[PDB]
């Protein structure tokens, strides 16, 4: 599906808008918070909010503003646009010439020509939203399409007439649209299924034609409704964070087409928030994250999307393994029935049967509609990803132990998984017969070009575990020491290269951080997801190598991370006992692999850090959960659990939910609660054998 290339719809944060700039040279002025545009929460075309553009264009002064396109992982396919559409509202009547000049800033920081905004404003009456359409043509833009649209970095704004007066205009729904607006033959209300209240929020969900968005209406009395949110068609769900307990709200949803016609109302649903215990909070968090892998699954495969909003069709195989485990948990927790689960797993297993194999391994990314590998990370990564394969198969072997009933469907699930599992040629990923290491990747056409050795401490322990547990194409248990825990010079250098410290370059570490002596681990543990991914199924309580027991050591990493965060050397806003777990996520412009280390901390906290650490640091993780939900939920709690990351220091929250990050929360919560996934995985015969073999060295 194509996205609209949107510069602004709504700020997920209050106050100011991360993806904007506003600056000035006195005697001119533009209102800004840390050179970001203010977010007006009291006026909006698409509810939530709009951007406030309050300025003084004074003779001899200047101001500049821009609204920056927010890149989102996998947001690569867009409608071919012809127009820059905005909604513009003037607070006061004004000379139209005092309105801003407008341009588009390219990715290289050159600009289009500036146009007077007055020329696209039929009506300059204040206190009403005016649709504006600027043909891209008028900026002197040639044909815009997927190959070049991302060079349209920002909508730039400059003074009109320097008349020296203060004007406030509001800008909303700044986006590129096609010349021909998508239309719909009929514009029907979605079926609004229910409202589900929790403590601070109500979740509504509906079932759906190329509409623009759903508009959500809320009433506190059932009589008068106000528009509270919009949801794009890729989200059939809305999370209304009331922030208030015992609060009744009624909800009504309409569908809006690109012409901004509105369907009739859905049925009205209501719910009332109520106080929640920690148990209820765990349930809710597990459930919301589960949604990502259930209703949020790529529908053909049943598997986990890399991210939402992201590629519609691309599944991530590692995240899918995590999600598989989230789904098993979700069945046990009664979020879905076993039969629903079974149906999903029949689809999952049939799809994985058909997916491209690379010596039995899977690629990182697969197109869920075709089974074909997607070279999402570049043309070299177009074949097997053994680590992702291991994450997938950690999930599948867990599922295989779960679906143990003697019926034809669970038999088929089991059959399929056993065969998929047996046929992962782990040994192939040695590259050489005598390689001390597994390799991360193998390309069908470029062979070992990426050439990344699997060297711990990092996230890849389960890759070695599963490689060694593989019943047909297993590798020697010695590979755990020669590869994963390699003492070679090269492996030492590899560790120090990413770690930027010498600590843990010997696999073993032995240094103390925040009073915790870390037996194993690069630096003070690396991104905290290192103690999650390989330990969703592999029970770290039940694996001990010659250096350490892993629950003990992993738990130290969690505590170290929390203690770093409490200490908060960086002075980052909101870090503390209830806000910790530095780990990898997308941030504003790029991926970052954050750690409890100054050079890998910039104020960005991914909730998955603390939350998937539950089994290790339950109280600390429960504190995080409570904080994230009750204090930060207005921006941080969403339809698929917590947003991927947030940075209170720069006033940013992630626009996405990440396949990698949501399931660990469900799964590790579950392992803390019942040991479910651990017990499942650890009961697998091949798993037991491999562990025995490794521990007997
Ligand atoms: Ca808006």
């Amino acid at each position: 599906k194509p996205y609209d290339y949107v510069f602004f719809e709504n700020s997920l944060m209050k106050g100011d808008y991360f993806y904007s700039q506003a600056k000035y040279t006195s005697p001119s002025w533009i209102k800004n918070a840390r050179h970001h545009l203010p977010v007006a929460g009291s006026v909006a075309f698409t509810p939530g909010n709009s951007l406030e553009l309050t300025y003084v264009s004074a003779p001899g002064g200047d101001w500049y503003s821009e609204i920056q396109y927010c890149p989102v992982r996998g947001n690569d396919f867009f409608r071919e646009p012809s127009t820059l559409s905005m909604q513009v509202r003037l607070r006061e009547s004004m000379n139209a010439a005092a309105l801003p000049n407008i341009a588009i800033r390219y990715a290289d920081s050159t600009y289009t020509q500036y146009l007077n905004l007055r020329n696209y404003l039929k009506d300059t009456r204040p206190g009403v939203w005016h649709p504006v359409s600027i043909p891209l043509e008028d900026f002197g833009l040639n044909a815009v399409n997927d190959t070049n649209i991302k060079k349209l970095a920002a909508v730039a704004l400059r003074p009109g007439t320097a008349d020296g007066n203060e004007y406030t205009i509001y800008l909303d729904d700044i986006e590129l649209l096609p010349a021909s607006l998508p239309s719909v033959s009929a514009l029907n209300a979605p079926v609004l299924q229910e409202a589900k209240a929790y403590e601070r929020h109500i979740d509504i969900k509906w079932i759906p034609e190329d509409i623009k968005y759903y508009r959500i209406y809320r009433s506190f009395d059932g009589i008068t409704y106000q528009p509270v949110a919009v949801r794009r068609p890729w989200m059939n769900r809305y999370t209304d964070f009331l922030g208030e307990v015992g609060k009744k709200a009624y909800y009504k949803v309409t569908a809006v087409d690109y012409a901004l016609n509105e369907s009739n109302d859905s049925q009205t649903v209501s719910a009332t928030t109520y106080p929640m215990t920690d148990e209820q909070l765990l349930d809710m968090v597990q459930e919301a994250n589960f949604r990502y892998y259930w209703e949020g699954a790529e529908p053909n495969s049943g598997l986990a999307r890399e991210n939402i909003p992201g590629r519609n069709d691309m599944i991530a195989t590692g995240a899918s393994g995590f999600g598989i485990m989230a789904i098993v948990a979700g069945i046990e927790r009664g979020f879905i029935t076993r039969e629903e689960g079974v149906q999903r797993f029949l689809k999952i297993t049939s799809f994985l049967e058909k997916a491209d194999k690379f010596h039995g391994a899977v690629s990182h990314f697969i197109d869920g509609t075709t089974g074909k590998t997607v070279a999402f990370f570049g043309p070299k990564d177009n074949g097997g990803d053994l680590v992702e394969t291991s994450f997938l198969f950690q999930g599948l072997l867990t599922a295989r132990q779960y679906f143990n009933q003697e019926n034809d469907k669970e038999k088929q699930i089991r059959k399929s998984i056993d065969n998929l599992w047996k046929n992962v040629e782990w040994s192939w990923y040695k590259q050489f017969k005598d390689s001390p290491y597994l390799y991360w990747h193998w390309s069908p056409d470029q062979a070992w070009v990426i050439n990344h050795k699997l060297i711990g401490w990092n996230e890849t322990m389960i890759t070695y575990m599963l490689a060694i547990m593989g019943p047909k194409y297993g590798i020697s248990p010695e590979m755990y020491y020669s590869g994963w825990a390699s003492q070679e010079e090269y492996a030492q250098e590899y560790r120090a290269d990413w770690g930027r410290v010498e600590d843990g370059k010997m696999y073993t570490n032995g240094n103390t951080y925040y009073g915790e002596n870390l037996k194993v681990g690069v630096s003070n543990g690396g991104p905290l997801f290192f103690i999650h991914y390989s330990y969703l199924g592999l029970d770290p309580h039940k694996f001990t190598d010659k250096y350490t027991n892993y629950f003990e050591n992993n738990q130290k990493m969690a505590k170290i991370n929390q203690r770093y965060c409490i200490e908060n050397q960086g002075g980052y806003v909101g870090y503390g006992e209830d806000c910790w777990g530095l780990t990898a996520s997308d941030f504003a412009w790029n991926y970052q692999a954050q750690e409890p280390m100054p050079h890998r901390d910039n104020g960005t906290m991914a909730p998955t850090g603390a939350l998937a650490s539950f089994p290790y640091t339950p109280d600390a993780s429960m504190k995080a959960l409570r904080n994230y939900y009750r204090n930060h939920g207005s921006f941080l709690w969403g339809e698929y659990g917590f947003r991927d990351a947030f940075n209170l220091t720069v006033n940013w929250v992630s626009p996405l939910f990440m396949g990698l990050n949501q399931a660990p929360v469900t799964v590790m919560i579950e392992n803390y609660r019942t040991n479910l996934l651990w017990n499942l995985f650890m009961s697998h015969p091949d798993v037991q054998k491999g562990i025995q073999k490794i521990q007997s060295i």
